């Protein structure tokens, strides 16, 4: 008789925001988490009065969290926090190394920590990690990336030891998303873009809504026999390279 | 305005009748295709008037069935044909191999090619293969299980070949499912398998038709390519093992 209670992380971002839009459509309370007060403050505030409520915090301290959390039930957990820093090994340092670790694979354990005691005592819980393809196959970023193949590990550990108590643990791996993320790309190469699509078999990219949607199902009773999976939405990036496809075949695929 | 058209392979099985009746509840008109020509007659029967169809095939012939399609416009399959024959390798022939490579694996060709060039002139398409996770790790049913990884690279051809038309293709994998058959199996006495599943528990016909609808809508729409295991968590290790390894108690 009371809401589902969904905690996302990362909320004030691009497919932060889709999702606690999408999430809040399907009727959940939603916590908003993210570090930045202001950004958050104005999303709540573009929200008009929905079922959301903010939360500030860095995802560093896990018993802060759940203690900032003791009036909430939370059922489903969208850890979504998590931005990559230098692009290229070459650009990587050991400190910026180890803050894509911290940001991008700690900060989704102390997400789920948070949360998890919960979950557990009332047998119910989904955990949906928003990962990356570049968690599957190298792109670039990669402390970011190495960060990213650990949560698809760190899911499949949740899914056999706590499925046992109802909880599933689940990874969406979106490709490309345009998010601001890109903002400094695409003003240093403006057609970045439009000579990533013929990467993408779909001939687009994913949006933030579509990650959202995929977030929404796993999260759903749809999905009540899925955890532990990787799903990648990212408009078929991962299934192969069609245009070296196209090189090999002398035949056109894009 | 009219209804979106959904064929569905092996429609009178466990997994098949779940998948018919799923998509019948989202709004298709669903062509029901079987082999079994008395149990597609009984199963239409017992959906009551459904926008439903049936269509008796073996998959053997991909323009005999375009040719019995002719009057439908296809716009997503639901590939579900194919059973396992052997056991094991000791227990496979040559022939069994073979038997089980065309009903599990080419079968799929056939229902794929029977629909896929009306799909691309209207650009939109989506194809939704049920595989298995022994197409994903050796579990038993060699031919079989070595048809099932070839569909996951076929989802991942057609998905790049064709992503251009505006066709999708995944592959939903489930693990033991609880089909009627199944459980009038168990009811003869398979509760030592639920100690494999993170879950404690197997899916069911309606959780596999759940991914396949949604890997067959709009919310997938920049899904192509995937596998997508619906298996209570079993390829995601070994809970058992985990348990020995680590002398603590996961089950
Ligand atoms: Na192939």
């Amino acid at each position: 008789t009371t809401p589902r209670t969904t905690l996302i992380t990362g909320a004030a971002g691009g497919i932060g925001q889709a999702l606690v839009r999408r999430f809040l459509a399907a009727g959940d309370r939603v916590l908003a988490l993210d570090r930045d007060r202001a950004a958050l403050a104005a999303f709540v505030d573009a929200l008009g009065g929905a079922a959301v409520a903010p939360v500030v915090d860095d995802l560093t301290d896990a018993a802060r969290l759940a203690d900032a959390l003791a009036n909430e039930r939370v059922d489903v957990l969208v850890a979504n926090a998590g931005t990559a820093a230098s692009a290229t090994l070459r650009a990587t340092t050991s400190a910026s190394w180890r803050a894509d670790l911290d940001a991008n694979l700690t900060a989704t354990y102390v997400s789920v920590e948070a949360v998890l005691a919960g979950m557990r005592a009332r047998r119910r819980g989904a955990i949906t990690i928003v990962g990356s393809v570049n968690g599957v196959a190298a792109l670039g970023h990669p402390a970011y990336s190495a960060a990213k193949a650990g949560l698809i590990s760190y899911a499949k550990s949740l899914a056999i030891e706590y499925g046992r108590d109802g909880v599933r643990a689940n990874v969406v791996c979106p490709g490309t998303v345009k998010t601001p993320a890109w903002e400094a790309r695409v003003r240093q190469n403006p057609q970045v873009f439009e000579q990533l699509k013929k990467w993408y078999p779909l001939d687009d990219f994913a949006t933030p809504d579509d990650v959202a949607n995929a977030a929404l199902f796993l999260s759903s009773d749809a999905a009540r026999a899925i955890t532990g999976a990787m799903l990648p939405v990212d408009g078929g990036l991962l299934a192969g390279n069609r245009v070296m496809a196209q090189e090999l075949t002398l035949e056109s695929f894009y």
